[PDB]
């Protein structure tokens, strides 16, 4: 009873695995196989016990590994559970017993440690590359793969409030104001005290760090980075602070936590880890299986290789100001911080506060803060490797030479609709040469990823992918795999990159009117793209909390630390420095002192980004800032990976002190960026791993703007672009204003201004109209921006500084004859600003666009809305304009918010592109069909309350499918996309660099999938077919189960309780409120954009209306899309699975030579725009797709049919959905093997056996090959071989294999299954035979 008919094949979530097609020597399929009917763990709920949950689990499941042969028949099923295995014998070299027909030698002996791991299933299988016998087979306990049936969700911090106390707070947000500490008045920083009111030796900020000559040591003398002159503000007695209490007690509120700790898997490793065990299996032997060993993959293999800095990750190498900065501003503290990242800690969200870092943070004397400490009571939670987090990291076996390596799968194992679970690192089983004995390790992937330099990449440059020798920097992967692409290895899926939307910090005084920041730094607001609130950032976000006040007690403390504004800074010429820079600039480096200097400093996103995040550079190492980490995937990414390294890396990393943060605060202060790797370590030995790295595309960030408006948002067809016919379009002195370019939008200003290029502003002009009143200005005057026409231009009330300047001069022998400020300033600091020629002024940025990209592509970019679309709250056409003659006069018709958005795109644009309430509002057929949801300027002296929102798709960054070759380019399923790296392996130049193909939303089955509340449940893998054409399997079944039964039909929950439901893309969103007043200009300027957007500050009556904050429930959303979409003429029977194939692409597709060869931004648009071709779906005309590489699925690459599929069978001659279908011909039934009696025994039994084969080639001589077997006179004698298996000369015996030939022109010679009754081997004998008298021939 080999097969188990009960069993059928299944799908491995993490890895997309189901089975493993097997070519070569041993060939066939090795398949997944379960009892898809069982329950598995078996709305009021209950807590489920580990040891019970997985004790019942045994009981009740059943799992296999089945055998398949080359047609794809079923052959045997290993159960490990039933299976009596037993260890192969060895010779005496160490090699494996084996023969062909007798199969392994067996040991009489079951594995060591066999009975405790017989119960765990299999979820993959890797063969040995250097032996085709030889399998490593992955076991993961049964809970694992049922983790999903636990419904173990991430829950919110307790609200005192709702709003949808005071403060208009959602979610629990914890948002108050710092206040002035009146009893800490002296702890404000000293300047160097008259003449000179705009600056402060002569005038820049003093900061000591000393230690005590006389009485561990040092206890500290001074410490001026401990001074806080600010402090978190009271309510109700009790000072405002972030509580791991805030999340509820742990046994109605309870906080998240592991299933099981890492210990408790550590203290279990055969019941609770992921074991590797060697199989042998040879179909057509007696003995043809065998089990060598097992090896466990203990999680503490890895962890016990965490850079030392993990034990302490509420800490970084800024120490106490850093930590006393965020801890006031209620940020999350460190670099790798529990609130903010769960998952990677053993007691989840009961550790997620800022207390415990492992220094001393509260010591009653400034002086003795900032000490690490010993004891065993305040000592921190660690970065561990918890349930989750471990299961997340198993998956995707690779072998190379004698080492097995195992990357991680997509984390959807035990994924959480708010949690993200995500690969750490590798592990490797390392086997010695005869496979006796295997080593065990884990390094995490900041170890390995340790020597990113920006030339590894043709993609986009200065991405947040730097690290520092603390490893603050922690990258983590849903994994697609790691294949092999000729020799090379590439690694490639979703990675998390070091933090950018809260790089910018707010003033102290600023936290109330600016809640979606307040709530991102939190780790509440779990969106790692950056928004759009810059009116109370810090000019700069490094300052200590003792540089924030003065002394001379005005507003903040200008111009060290004042309201952030690209329009008040200093310019950089020769006496400016001089006089603010060069007094102090060459003495940071004397008698224990640092200086901030009276030198004015701002600027916007790309420019905030570009100090202050882990910015790639051409130095490895070298991030000064790493802010924090993602909280979900932000990037496509692939890796060239140096395989023999992996193979040859030490098991335990040495790390050394230079890796360790300073044990106190004197020795920080004194601490040096990059530090020399100390003797005996072995931590820089792993910087080379790591060759060459993808993004996915080739292209520059603003060019990549330009693909980024041609991709259609899975949700409905459309364009983000809107089909904007760019520099030909109506938008400049069918159609839209485009999401992401800036070409053809607002006026083309031949600039140079700040410090010919012709350059396009984009929405949100701002250039002054001239003393002309005809020509506008290529730039904004100083004037127009920084006048106090409280005010928004210098709300921190700061004053101008040969043709005389503005007064208030400085020393010197020059004391100026020029103005410290600019005169021209660039005409656009809205989100959508592009400045080439001034970083600081610009708002889109790399960091920004690789997320925009990703976020792209699943169809989850928030949009900014103040109408919920309900009969009173709509949006209409008539409230939209976008012709540069209706908004040139009023550019409010815009609708532009420039507060409260996702930086880097035009949000009307991207509203327009997912509602659609001007192209449905413009037809009689369907009139007001879309779901009038949008963004509209606050009109007379009504407030805008508004928020982000998704429009509903459950598409996630770890939605990660595996990972295929075809040629030099790698493939993977992301989200609803096939995404195809065409240039990474081998770059060709000029080429985009990657290939998209899209579910068509136009077509019923497919829009059922892209709108599916678990689109990923339905994935079942990607492969290349023989034309290399990548073919993607999708499972219907639970989109129509999920699709008839509706738990929101009329749900407010969101809107009364202030809950999130369990959508993947539910987001705590907080309230953006501005007043019309703001949206009103200022002297030749009358632009709303003239000024940066000053917000209200947030109140519990600037709270949303119940109907808008209803909509972030993202179902709400996904329910009047629905509606707009809405048509049931179905002719039925409904398809229950869907197979879908990339079309062929030409030679020239995604070629740009024609176009390269009017800057590169431009000619990339007009190429965009030449292939560009009312409705609530966008046709699919297959207009969009060749020439650019980008499109959505033809009608003949969607194929609908009519059964599920739960698993595939996969052989190189046959392709089985659920294992079931026509068998493959390996031949044509008339070759076979004779039977000895009808051999001409004169002829060959005559010969002893070496006479009978070549020994080099292992083949019978041509000569032979009739004589052994049944050949019609139709069939050409060259195509079919006898491989010889085995001889023994002492029995004259000789085992042969009929093999048949198929493609190349004498797969290329397969075994001939149909040979003969038991397959394609037979042993012949006896041979060496004395002449009988002559053969019979009667026929």
């Amino acid at each position: 009873n080999a097969i188990n008919p009960r069993l059928t094949p299944w799908t491995y979530r993490n890895t997309s695995f189901s089975s493993l097609p097997l070519t070569g020597e041993n060939p066939g399929a090795w398949a997944l196989v379960r009892d898809n009917s069982a329950k598995g763990i078996t709305s009021q709920q209950t807590t489920y016990d580990p040891t019970r949950t997985e004790a019942a689990l045994t009981a009740s499941t059943t799992f296999a590994l089945r055998r398949y042969d080359l047609a794809g028949r079923a052959l045997y099923d290993l159960d490990f559970s039933k299976l009596n295995p037993q260890t192969p014998t060895r010779d005496q070299t160490g090699q494996i017993t084996f023969n062909p027909f007798g199969g392994f030698g067996l040991s009489g002996a079951a594995p060591q440690q066999w009975n405790e791991v017989k119960n765990k299933v299999p979820v993959e299988v890797a063969q040995d590359p250097s032996n085709p016998y030889r399998f490593a087979v992955l076991l993961v306990p049964r809970s694992v793969v049922y983790y999903e049936q636990l419904q173990r969700g991430l829950g919110l911090p307790q609200q005192r409030t709702e709003s949808g106390s005071t403060t208009g707070a959602m979610f629990g947000l914890k948002v108050k104001n710092a206040e002035a500490d009146t009893a800490k008045s002296n702890e404000k920083l000293q300047g160097a005290s008259g003449q000179s009111t705009q600056r402060g030796k002569v005038k820049a900020l003093k900061i000591e760090v000393k230690k005590k000559s006389d009485s561990g040591q040092l206890q500290l003398e001074k410490n001026d980075l401990a001074n806080a002159p600010i402090k978190r503000s009271e309510e109700s007695g009790q000072s405002v602070q972030l509580k791991a209490d805030d999340f509820g007690t742990a046994l109605s509120p309870t906080p998240w936590r592991p299933w099981l700790a890492t210990e408790q898997i550590h203290k279990d490793l055969p019941k609770w880890s992921a074991s590797i065990l060697i199989l042998y299996d040879a179909p057509y032997a007696r003995n043809r299986t065998a089990i060598d060993r097992v090896d466990h993959l203990d999680p503490k293999a890895m962890t016990a290789n965490y850079p030392p800095s993990w034990r302490t990750p509420k800490w970084n190498h800024h120490g106490l100001w850093d930590w006393k900065a965020r801890d006031v501003l209620l940020q999350t503290t460190g670099f790798f911080n529990p609130r903010r990242h769960p998952e990677w800690f053993d007691g989840g969200q009961t550790v997620a506060d800022n207390e415990k870092t492992g220094f001393d943070v509260d010591n009653s004397e400034n002086t003795k803060q900032g000490f690490q400490k010993e004891a065993d009571s305040d000592k921190s939670a660690p970065i561990a490797l918890p349930f989750e987090a471990y299961f997340a990291n198993i998956g995707n076996l690779t072998w190379f030479g004698q080492a097995l390596l195992v990357f991680g799968g997509n984390g959807h194992v035990t994924k959480s609709a708010h949690t993200a679970p995500l690969s750490i690192g590798v592990f490797r089983v390392r086997y010695n040469a005869t496979g006796t004995s295997a080593t065990v390790t884990g390094w995490p992937y900041a170890l390995l990823f340790s020597g990113m330099v920006n030339k590894q990449t043709d993609g986009l440059k200065d991405l947040p992918f730097n690290n520092n020798r603390w490893f603050e920097y922690v990258p983590r992967m849903a994994v697609a795999g790691a294949k092999f692409v000729g020799r090379e290895l590439v690694l490639a899926g979703t990675i998390t990159m070091g933090d950018t939307a809260t790089v910018p910090r707010l003033l102290y005084d600023e936290l109330e009117s600016n809640l979606n920041l307040v709530a991102q730094g939190q780790g509440l607001l779990r969106e790692d793209l950056q928004l759009f609130t810059p009116y109370g950032w810090a000019n700069r976000p490094d300052l200590p909390i003792g540089a924030w006040s003065s002394s001379s007690s005005s507003s903040h403390n200008a111009p060290y630390y004042f309201h952030n504004n690209p329009d008040w800074q200093d310019r950089p010429i020769q006496n400016v420095v001089d006089a603010f820079i060069k007094p102090w600039e060459d003495k940071n480096g004397k008698d224990d002192a640092k200086y901030i200097y009276p030198y004015r400093y701002s600027g916007m996103w790309a420019w905030q980004v570009y100090n202050w995040s882990n910015k790639l550079t051409d130095q490895p190492l070298s991030a000064d800032f790493v802010n924090e980490n993602a909280y979900q995937p932000n990037s496509l990414f692939a890796a060239i990976l140096n395989p023999e390294l992996l193979a040859a890396l030490p098991d335990k990393v040495k790390y050394g002190k230079e890796n360790e943060f300073a044990a106190n605060e004197y020795e920080r202060f004194n601490q040096k960026l990059t530090v020399a790797p100390t003797q005996g370590t072995n931590w820089s030995h792993f910087s080379p791993t790591l060759s060459r790295f993808s993004t996915g595309f080739n292209l520059v960030g603003s060019v990549l703007d330009q693909v980024l408006d041609y991709v259609p948002w899975i949700g409905n067809g459309y364009r983000y672009g809107n089909n904007h016919r760019g520099v030909d379009d109506i938008t400049a002195p069918r159609s839209f204003l485009p999401t992401f370019s800036n070409i053809g939008v607002g006026l083309k200003a031949n600039v140079q201004a700040t410090l010919n290029l012709q350059l396009w502003t984009g929405a949100g002009w701002r250039n002054d109209k001239a003393s002309s009143g005809q020509s506008d200005e290529n730039h904004t005057k100083f004037t127009s921006a920084t006048g106090m026409d409280t005010s928004a231009g210098n709300p921190d009330s700061l004053k101008q500084d040969s043709g005389d300047s503005l007064t208030t001069q400085d020393g010197n022998a020059i004391d100026q004859q020029e103005a410290t400020n600019y005169t021209n300033l660039p005409p656009n600091l809205t989100p959508t600003a592009d400045w080439p020629n001034a970083l600081s002024f610009t708002n889109k940025n790399n960091a920004q666009r690789a997320q925009l990209f990703l976020r792209g592509l699943l169809g989850s970019i928030p949009v900014l809305v103040n109408r919920s679309g309900s009969d009173s709250n709509k949006f209409q056409a008539t409230d939209q304009k976008w012709s540069y003659t209706d908004l040139h006069s009023d550019q409010t018709k815009l609708n532009l918010p420039a507060y409260g958005e996702v930086n880097g795109l035009l949000n009307p644009a991207l509203v327009e592109t997912y509602f659609g309430n001007t192209r449905a509002g413009g037809s009689g057929s369907n009139t007001t069909s879309s779901p009038g949801i949008g963004f509209k300027i606050p009109e007379q002296n009504n407030d805008s309350k508004a928020t982000l929102i998704t429009p509903g798709l459950a598409w996630t960054p770890q939605d990660v499918g595996n990972l295929v070759v075809s040629g030099t380019t790698v493939s993977f399923q992301l989200g609803g996309w096939l995404v195809t790296f065409t240039d990474f392996v081998k770059p060709r130049a000029g080429y985009l660099g990657l290939q998209l193909t899209g579910l068509d939303a136009s077509d019923a089955t497919q829009r059922a999938l892209i709108w599916a509340p678990r689109p990923w449940a339905a994935f079942r893998g990607s492969w290349v077919n023989r034309l290399g054409r990548v073919e993607s399997v999708w499972d219907l079944k639970g989109v129509w189960a999920d699709q008839a039964q509706s738990d929101s039909q009329g749900s407010t929950t969101t809107a009364t309780r202030n809950a999130l439901p369990e959508h993947p893309n539910a987001l705590a969103f907080q309230v953006s409120v501005v007043e019309a007043s703001a949206y009103k200009p200022n002297s030749t300027n009358s632009s709303p954009y003239l000024h940066l957007v000053k917000p209200k500050k947030v109140t519990q009556s600037d709270k949303l209306d119940d109907d808008l904050k209803n909509l972030l429930d993202p179902n709400q959303v996904r329910t009047k899309l629905r509606q707009s979409f809405g048509t049931d003429h179905s002719t039925q029977p409904q398809p229950q699975s869907l197979k879908t194939t990339t079309p062929v692409f030409g030679t020239s597709s995604g070629n740009l030579s024609s176009v390269l060869s009017l800057s590169p931004v431009e000619k990339v648009s007009g190429w965009l725009v030449g292939q560009l071709p009312t409705n609530n779906l966008a046709p699919n005309t297959n207009t969009g797709n060749d020439v650019v590489g980008v499109g959505r699925l033809s009608e003949s690459n969607a194929a609908k049919m009519n059964d599920d599929v739960d698993g595939i069978v996969r052989t190189p001659l046959a392709e089985l959905l659920d294992g079931e279908g026509q068998t493959a011909d390996t031949g044509p039934q008339s070759v076979k093997f004779k039977s000895p009696d009808q051999i001409d025994f004169n002829r060959l039994f005559t010969h002893p056996v070496t006479d009978l084969f070549d020994p080099v080639t292992m083949l019978v001589y041509d000569q032979y090959i009739p004589l052994f077997i049944d050949i019609p006179a139709s069939v050409n004698p060259k195509m079919v071989r006898l491989k010889v298996l085995s001889f023994d000369t002492n029995e004259q015996s000789l085992g042969l294999r009929l093999e048949f030939f198929k493609p190349d022109q004498d797969g290329d010679f397969l075994p001939l299954l149909t040979a003969s009754s038991q397959g394609p081997q037979t042993l012949f004998s006896p041979f060496n035979q004395w002449p009988d008298k002559h053969h019979h021939h009667h026929h």
